[PDB]
């Protein structure tokens, strides 16, 4: 169901090193690839410690980027991403949406992820 089809990868992996005989992932991650036929680039980053962060949305799907919020969803599950973190005092204007709680607002409602568009 969610996410099927969903397919990409870390173009920048985070930094990791083993801890307790786990690796564990630190710093910031790029993961950039297809849901639904639109590209879709994902930033995540956390210090050692703290599950990983969404801190990035961007898309071309101009026409419907809700559509994206039920896929994201899913890959910020299997990912252990987490979606409460405000970043809109640390983001470049000209987000189109936020997204928190892995749900999608305007731009009336500027906190969590910010969501750019772009083609
Ligand atoms: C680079 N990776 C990999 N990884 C976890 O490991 C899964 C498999 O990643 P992969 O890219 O297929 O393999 P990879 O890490 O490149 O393996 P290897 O380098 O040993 O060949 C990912 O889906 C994810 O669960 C990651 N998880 C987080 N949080 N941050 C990261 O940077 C990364």
């Amino acid at each position: 169901g969610p996410g099927a089809g969903t397919v990409g990868g870390f173009i920048k992996r985070q930094q990791s090193k083993v801890v307790q005989n786990k690796v564990v992932y630190y710093g910031v991650g790029i993961w950039r690839g297809f849901m639904d036929g639109y590209q879709v680039h994902l930033e995540i980053e956390n210090d050692i410690g703290q599950p990983p962060r969404l801190r990035n949305v961007t898309t071309n799907c101009q026409s419907s980027p809700w559509d994206l919020s039920i896929p994201i969803r899913q890959w910020a599950e299997d990912m252990g991403v987490t979606n409460n973190q405000d970043y809109s005092s640390k983001s470049s204007r000209g987000a189109r949406y936020w997204m928190h709680s892995f749900r999608m607002q305007g731009p009336s409602k500027p906190f969590g992820c910010p969501v750019y568009i772009i083609k």
